[PDB]
DNA sequence: TGTTTTTGGTAAGA
DNA sequence: ATCTTACCAAAAAC
């Protein structure tokens, strides 16, 4: 239905970014997606 | 004009 | 203020 905002490629690039200690809140402004989307794909339990 | 799927503002948090 | 999370109305898509 609705196209995702982040494809499996980013799901890895972003994951890496966050693994290097990157702020989801910033990792969102820049990319374009909202913070809830990001926390949903990358729980703080990640 | 209608169903699906995923988004995102947002309130809420022993 | 700051960080997390699940909602759930609805944008996006056909």
């Amino acid at each position: 239905g609705r196209p995702r905002a982040i494809n499996k490629h980013e799901q890895e690039q972003i994951s890496r970014l966050l693994e290097k200690g990157h702020p989801r809140q910033q990792l969102a402004i820049i990319f374009g997606i909202g913070v809830s989307t990001l926390y949903r794909y990358f729980p703080a339990s990640s």
